[PDB]
């Protein structure tokens, strides 16, 4: 666990033997399938890394509408915003698979770039990718109509959790059909029939919570 | 000048007899207005500080349209994404003013980082409250009513740029009619339908290419 733990965007960029000299006394953490970690809008000091399992990212309405801003998965950092930039947690985090993790607090965290700075450019690293990220989810919504945005989402949940099959990607994306039109950021209705006509093309073929890409290059098409 | 660079955000961390020192290494800077200082596409190896003038960070649609990111005044910086994550621009960024800006570049601005890892943790403060200030807007993009958002938008405009006259508020944001609307992420159509039911509620006034806000509470309640 060691070696996922070295894929983060902090260990990324500390000399990889010396990875193994400081991932001891953190505190590793286990969560059911549901299990809110953090809400939005409150205080919190933490900062997780995903060992196994997915969490997702959710954004609610005064109104009750639900909103998934990404999916974070083996490796990937969260929590860090309200630290960095100090203030409330921008959003709910919330379990989708369980999930073996590892937190870090505040100080935990000064002591870590005081003695290795390497860490600093990598953390600026994933801020800006993600900046970039959000900028274009943002874009999508003023501008690229349904589908194209399930075919952006689709390809997005591929390249970061695809698997191969032989010419095919496999994505186990965990998640349930209105938390996929929930990333997508449109209806539910209207996401699933987008996700229908790919299939009629055999573009695609749904899976449980699981899809399977045949044909990427045309995909990548109904994106733009 | 060199106070108005004191609150750049980069330097928030430094010696007072260190800003200097680094204020000698940047490199002054007049933009007309109306003048592009790079392209959403183009290589990245430079960063920027303005000085005063007031800059549009902007992303163009496949459809021609463009959507206005944000609005950037004296201290702000702008341009560093591509420093952090090396790759093209993620935006333009486009004068709207006559300004004068300062700018640093890759190897100065690591040269830095190594010199004084303060300024690390100072960019990371600016770039998760840039985060924060996305998740808002993408977020209003799906959530929040037409002229709903057309409310937080003239208010932060203001938070950052608004002068108290006369129990009022003025702000000279320097946008013309569309450009306000690309900031709500909207067709002037219906953003103008803003513009006279706020002429006709009497809250503001099209004065010049400022704006003159006389409420705020209808608006905090408007907006919410
Ligand atoms: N636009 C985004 N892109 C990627 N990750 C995000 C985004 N917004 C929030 N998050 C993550 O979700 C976390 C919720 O808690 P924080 O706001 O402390 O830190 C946040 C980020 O780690
Ligand atoms: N969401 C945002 N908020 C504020 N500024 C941004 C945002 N997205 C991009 N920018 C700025 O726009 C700049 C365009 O050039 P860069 O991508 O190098 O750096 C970018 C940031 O400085």
């Amino acid at each position: 666990m060691d070696e996922i733990l070295a894929r983060a965007g902090i260990f990324q960029g500390v000399e990889p033997s010396a990875i193994a000299a400081l991932t001891k006394q953190l505190q590793p953490v286990d969560f059911p399938r549901g299990h809110t970690v953090f809400a939005e809008g409150e205080p919190g000091d933490r900062l997780y890394i995903i060992i196994s399992g997915k969490v997702k990212i959710g954004r609610r309405a005064p109104d009750g509408r639900e909103n998934l801003l990404t999916i974070m998965g083996p490796s990937d950092m969260f929590g860090e915003l309200s630290i960095f930039d100090p203030g409330p947690r921008t959003s709910s985090a919330t379990t989708i698979t369980e999930v073996r993790a590892v937190s870090m607090d505040r100080d935990a965290l000064r002591s870590w770039i005081a003695d290795r700075p390497e860490i600093s450019e990598q953390l600026l690293r994933v801020l800006a990718r993600r900046l970039r990220r959000t900028n274009n989810n943002l874009a999508d919504l003023i501008f690229t109509d349904v589908p194209g945005r399930v075919a952006k989402q689709l390809l997005q949940l591929a390249q970061r959790f695809g698997t191969q099959e032989g010419g095919a990607l496999r994505v186990t994306h965990d998640l349930t059909q209105e938390e996929i039109a929930q990333l997508v950021g449109a209806s539910r209705e209207t996401v699933n029939k987008a996700l229908a006509d790919f299939a009629h093309r055999g573009w695609i073929r749904l899976e449980g919570k699981s899809v399977l890409i045949s044909d990427s290059e045309r995909l990548a098409r109904r994106a733009r």
